[PDB]
């Protein structure tokens, strides 16, 4: 790791609205209770502090700082700006970490940012992919999805109507939500071959309990698959070996932005 | 709404790593296929273009430009800049929303109304007090959701945490028999508002409290006696539900 230092500049009406120094000023105003001590604490003159505050008020059409009921306090909008800025900065810092350690998902994608940094589901699989052209000339009641390698195919059961409401045409980004107990793991291709979906991979981790065994497997694009299988059936399974996961097309829920 | 934009500079080792001008340089290099034309197209001198490339390579510990084409790392750095250009209007719309509650997560705010799923039953609720108890947004219908303590910590399920509840229609049973419904983990009584019988499957829509309508898809021979208007019980296992949070 090498953490990046993030500097954002927000502009409104083609004018500088908020940069690092202005946000620092607003924070020090919140911490100190005054414009004069806050300016001193932020390293800026009193005049330049009021010059910023006045311009920020005019541009945003809101009041950022007010006298307290006297000290200076941040208003609802002043606090909302600091929070928006700091959260946006945090998204960039997290995105930079993803650049640094790498992954197969697009880094320009909103859904992929949502999946990596915000969304958590009880289903232990949450895979990014994209809708692709159907793989047959006849219309069937599912959509076809490519994983982030742009090669690994999956089919998901859905109605034409449902598909239309969610905008599922070629290229639409989606997440695949799939519970782990609904994913089988096998060393017998024929067994997987009677399933709707077959996803080859290598076991990355195994954990056995009394009734169930958890298997984690790297998908071909680097995403992780999680399957829960009855302990009796996981008896031969072992880390580092070749395996195919399999599941039905109607076991998946698609998530997507509309 | 007003013209609004967000500019990003990244520093590494207390030094300049990326800024709009360096990202422009990279994009022009990709398009033109050369450092010298890319510098010309980006309005910087040739030696300044090499200074920037060499500094970016050194501070990052990666190569951004190869023999010219961008590397994957260079393309991905441009994608990081493009993520911000993509979310900027949504972020300014979140800032300008005077009627919204205080901002907790920016990705949750931008996702709340846009994220949609293929499950026909998609409900909001909150955690109340093996599993968790959920109270739907109507404040009355309670659900039991199977989830390990570990996953509950990963989702951050604390009292009052907002959750998204997902249930496909075919995971839901419909019964007019209380002796069947009583042994289910979750029981949701309601009036059947519509029935559609197909050759193998029957879609049942049932009224939920707020005008929410539960959808269930049942094998046709199990719906033979059912009628529009009848009070019925929708039932499902606690482990059939998927619950999600946005942090
Ligand atoms: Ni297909």
């Amino acid at each position: 790791h090498m953490q990046a230092e993030i500097l954002l500049t927000l502009k409104l009406q083609q004018k500088l609205f908020a940069d690092p120094r202005r946000i620092s000023l607003l924070k020090h105003i919140a911490l100190s209770g005054s414009i004069s001590q806050g300016a001193k604490d932020a390293g800026i003159s009193y005049k330049s502090a009021w010059d910023a505050i006045n311009e920020m008020n005019q541009l945003s059409e809101h009041i950022l700082v007010e006298r307290a009921t006297g000290g200076a306090v941040l208003t609802r909008y002043g606090q909302r700006l600091i929070q928006l800025y700091d959260l946006l900065a945090q998204i960039q810092q997290k995105a930079f970490d993803v650049l640094s350690d790498d992954d197969a998902l697009p880094l320009n994608s909103l859904l992929a940012a949502i999946s990596r940094f915000s969304l958590q589901t009880s289903a232990r699989n949450q895979w990014f992919g994209t809708i692709t052209a159907r793989d047959h000339d006849d219309v069937q009641q599912h959509v076809d999805v490519l994983l982030a390698d742009g090669k690994t195919r999956l089919k998901v059961a859905i109605t034409a109507q449902s598909g239309a409401r969610l905008g599922l045409d070629e290229g639409k980004e989606v997440l695949i939500l799939l519970k782990a107990p609904w994913v089988g793991i096998t060393q017998d291709e024929a067994v997987a071959q009677n399933a709707d979906n077959q996803l080859p991979g290598i076991i990355s981790h195994i954990e056995r309990g009394a009734e169930q065994c958890e298997v984690l497997m790297a998908l071909p694009d680097g995403q992780t698959l999680c399957a829960t299988v009855p302990v009796n059936e996981a008896t031969s399974l072992q880390q580092g070996q070749n395996v195919t996961a399999y599941f039905n097309a109607d076991s998946v829920i698609i998530a997507t932005l509309c």
